[PDB]
């Protein structure tokens, strides 16, 4: 296969492949293609039906199980292959191969364990310890169906089922009543045979893994069971668990789709109607019945190909294969941080803001890719679904650790940065929201966008360029760097912390204080007739620090000879509206017949190559 996907090229992934499954074109995955993130080294876990070994999957396809697939019996021995998990496996990660069709995230690879029937090898602590990133659990408990005094179903003009709808307050109450026997059992590893569901994806949520829900096909007046409720019980997960509705069409759920409700806060809508994808099918290879006695006599066949199916089961591995495209964009993101970025992304639907029906909205790869949108806090949930102890982290804590540094250390997602975006990272989507923002890792995060968040940004540690706006106070502490052309709040700059404004010759715009204190350091570029870096505040505090020239994109000094060469330059460096109270410590470099000289002018801060009071 000659792949005609090219990247900067989005209509050259629209392949007829890519177009059998309507799905990947509602998500802008396509997007995703284009700028190279198809999940490549990313692996998801699938808990389900045993996917069946199908061309799709061929080389990328792992199982944990007691080495049978999964059939469903009648009353009369009638066996049918259950294709549940291969269906779903193939949404989120087939194969892009020009055949039938692929997977959101079609580089990744799959480790699939069995729902039901798993004998003692349910493979479940195996996956815990596996760096399967996303776990995908399209399945759940149905609650009641509506019976007539007969006792036959009661059937919905719609045609589905009238299903009981579960009670906020009753599916919290249970999920709470379960608290201290999941957490307990959440602690021991999972045993090979019977398990809790319950303490199971707790465990694996806090060994560092995105859990994906289906939200359940029990009609939209019907809200998630307890199980989809855990977060209500154990807030601090609430980041590692997406609940996922069905769209019918990218504005509209299915009529057959359970609401968030309230997972409204932790919920994003995807692709679930009609969505083509791998399955399996018993056949008979002599025209007759497809039972036990003929599957024993070698009578029948196990067949791979493609078939439709509807639900949020079909739904969920769209937001799995997300995740996994996202984890090859943001490599140095955490399963709660590669959360945050689905969730803020979403194309709002239905009624502005968070709703019980959509929640966060429709995932969107074309956004997503460009970074988050908020910085969540409880004051940016509607009260109406907001989860008790949930969102109580007022720092976005980014970590670019620089190429060839480890990530997630001690966890069973510990990964090496390998990619350019370990080192060098930009989010161009304008960030909201009342959250902060913390830059630690050796790396550089250039912040193009109009941000608007209301918490305060800490550079930790390398280079934090703001090249949009941020209205946030910066502080810049040891070993950390305020680089870009653009405009922040306010700066405080401590002992060994950085302000180099530009990229390269620049001016950074600070709408308040400019604050320098003993010790920090103030890195300006001079080039030819008085053009120079430059901090452009309202008012400015110099309680020390050092002023460090050099040549544009330098990594020295001046030295002798090119200090010389500028002898009598002159240049601004800080300018305030309100004035500059203070002065620097030093500035350097300094030489004997040359050096750097600090011209205090009231309101401005000059910076001259003179001679030595000679
Ligand atoms: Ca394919
Ligand atoms: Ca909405
Ligand atoms: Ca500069």
């Amino acid at each position: 296969y000659q792949d005609p996907g090219r990247l900067g090229a989005p209509d050259s992934w629209k392949t007829a492949e890519f177009n059998r499954q309507w799905g990947l074109e509602a998500i802008s995955a396509e997007f995703a293609y284009a700028r190279g993130y198809t999940g490549k080294g990313i692996t998801i876990g699938v808990i389900d039906n045993a996917i069946l070994s199908h061309s799709e999957f061929s080389g990328k396809l792992t199982r944990l199980d007691n080495g049978s697939y999964n059939f469903s019996y009648d009353k009369q021995d009638n066996m049918s292959f259950g294709d549940h998990g291969t269906h779903v496996a193939g949404i989120a990660a087939a194969k892009r191969d020009g055949a039938g069709m692929h997977g959101v995230a079609f580089d990744a690879d799959i480790i699939g364990t069995k729902l039901n029937d798993y004998g003692n090898r349910n493979g479940r602590e195996e996956l815990i310890q596996s760096a399967a990133r996303v776990i995908n659990n399209s399945w759940g408990i149905a609650p009641d169906i509506r019976r007539d005094a007969k006792g036959d179903i009661i059937w919905l003009p719609n045609g589905r089922p009238d299903y009981v709808a579960f009670v906020k307050s009753e599916v919290i109450a249970e999920m709470m009543r379960s608290k201290s026997s999941v957490e307990w059992g959440s602690e021991q590893p999972v045993p090979t045979g019977g398990h809790s569901a319950m303490s199971t994806l707790l465990r694996a949520a806090r060994h560092g893994k995105l859990i994906v829900f289906s939200a359940g096909n029990y009609n939209n007046y019907n809200i998630p069971e307890a199980q989809k409720s855990l977060p209500y019980a154990f807030p601090d997960v609430l980041n590692n668990y997406l609940i996922v509705t069905n769209l019918s069409d990218e504005n509209q759920l299915s009529v057959s789709s359970t609401s968030c409700g309230q997972t409204a806060s932790y919920c994003v809508s995807a692709p679930g109607s009609d969505i083509y994808s791998t399955v399996g099918r018993l056949e008979s290879n002599t025209g007759g019945a497809v039972n036990r006695e003929a599957y024993n006599k070698g009578e029948l066949s196990l067949n791979p190909g493609y078939g439709n199916k509807s639900g949020t089961s079909m739904a969920a591995p769209h937001v799995t294969g997300v995740a996994a495209v996202l984890m090859q964009r943001f490599p140095y993101m955490s399963a709660d941080q590669i959360s945050a970025v689905i969730k803020t992304t979403a194309t709002d639907l239905g009624v502005a803001g968070i709703d019980n029906l959509f929640g966060w909205g429709r995932v969107n790869l074309r956004d997503a890719i460009n970074g988050p949108k908020m910085f969540i806090t409880k004051e940016d949930i509607p009260q109406e679904y907001y989860v008790p102890g949930s969102y109580s982290e007022k720092q976005f804590v980014v970590n670019i650790p620089g190429l060839g540094n480890i990530v997630e250390p001690g966890t069973p997602v510990e990964r090496r940065c390998t990619s350019s975006e370990c080192s060098f990272d930009s989010w161009s989507n304008d960030i909201s929201g009342h959250g902060g923002l913390t830059k630690t890792g050796a790396g550089t995060l250039a912040l193009l966008g109009n941000n608007t968040y209301r918490g305060d940004t800490w550079v930790k540690q390398g280079v934090l360029a703001i090249d949009g706006s941020v209205a946030s106070n910066v502080y810049i502490e040891n070993s950390g760097t305020l680089s870009g052309e653009g405009t922040v709040g306010a700066f405080r700059a401590a002992r060994s912390g950085s302000v180099a404004p530009g990229n390269g010759i620049g001016t950074l715009h600070v709408l308040h204080d400019a604050i320098f204190d003993r010790g920090s350091q103030y890195n300006v570029e001079v080039a030819d007739n008085g053009r120079s870096d430059k901090i452009a505040a309202r008012r400015a505090f110099l309680n020390g620090g050092s002023v460090n020239v050099s040549l544009e994109r330098s990594q020295n000094l001046l030295s002798q000879n090119e200090a010389q060469s500028l002898l009598g330059n002159k240049y601004t460096i800080l300018t305030t509206t309100d004035g500059v109270t203070g002065r620097f410590e030093n500035a350097n470099p300094s030489y004997p017949f040359v050096k750097v000289a600090l011209d205090y002018r009231g309101n401005d801060v000059g910076l001259g190559i003179t001679r030595t009071d000679a």
